[PDB]
């Protein structure tokens, strides 16, 4: 059987959520993407041999800690944590959408990884180091990314699937 992973895309708004999204769904750069659209997206690919099929959502909602709300982002297996490398305070949220999922799939341990960005800009605000040093502190990976030439898309992606083989062995 092909397995499937459920994948969730979270960050502040504008971080590039959608067009990280779309650049492995489409393989092309989409820099206009409507703000509030909250979908999901499939596509098979090849990680390490294995055929796999994933379930990305990218989220987009209104904040909202509600039963409703709490169970959809429950269906993730693991998280992206997107910030944007020119956004302070993209990378200063960080710390709220680690808690809200650990909070929400009950667990100390749930595959995770950190995507700085926006990485073909020369305006960067947050340097590489502080960044490899939180995914540090919460002992997860760090990838940096940019969805307009594809630099890390695939390695954000398959890492978190990696992730999640290894949290279900
Ligand atoms: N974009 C804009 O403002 N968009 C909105 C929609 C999403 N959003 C937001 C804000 C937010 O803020 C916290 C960092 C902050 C801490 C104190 C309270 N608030 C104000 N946090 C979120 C958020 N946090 O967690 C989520 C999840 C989707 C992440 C996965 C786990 C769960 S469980 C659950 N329930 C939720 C939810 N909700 C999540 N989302 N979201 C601000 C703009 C762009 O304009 C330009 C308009 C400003
Ligand atoms: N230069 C650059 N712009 C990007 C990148 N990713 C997204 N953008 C831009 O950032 C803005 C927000 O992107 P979007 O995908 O809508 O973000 P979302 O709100 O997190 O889904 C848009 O103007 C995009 O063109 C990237 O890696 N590089
Ligand atoms: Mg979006």
């Amino acid at each position: 059987g092909m397995t499937e992973y459920k994948l969730v895309v979270v960050g502040a708004d504008g971080v590039g959520k959608s067009a990280l999204t779309i650049q492995l769904i489409q393989n092309h750069f989409v820099d206009e993407y409507d703000p509030t659209i909250e979908d999901s997206y499939r596509k098979q690919v090849v990680i390490d041999g294995e055929t796999c099929l994933l379930d990305i959502l990218d989220t987009a909602g209104q904040e909202e800690y509600s039963a409703m709300r709490d169970q959809y982002m429950r269906t993730g297996e693991g998280f992206l944590c997107v910030f944007a490398i020119n956004n302070t305070k993209s990378f200063e949220d960080i710390h709220h959408y680690r808690e809200q999922i650990k909070r929400v799939k009950d667990s100390e341990d749930v595959p995770m990884v950190l995507v700085g960005n926006k990485s073909d800009l020369p305006s960067r605000t947050v340097d590489t180091k502080q960044a490899q040093d939180l995914a540090r502190s919460y002992g997860i990976p760090f990838i940096e990314t940019s969805a307009k030439t594809r630099q890390g898309v695939d390695d954000a992606f398959y890492t978190l699937v990696r992730e999640i083989r290894k949290h279900k062995e």
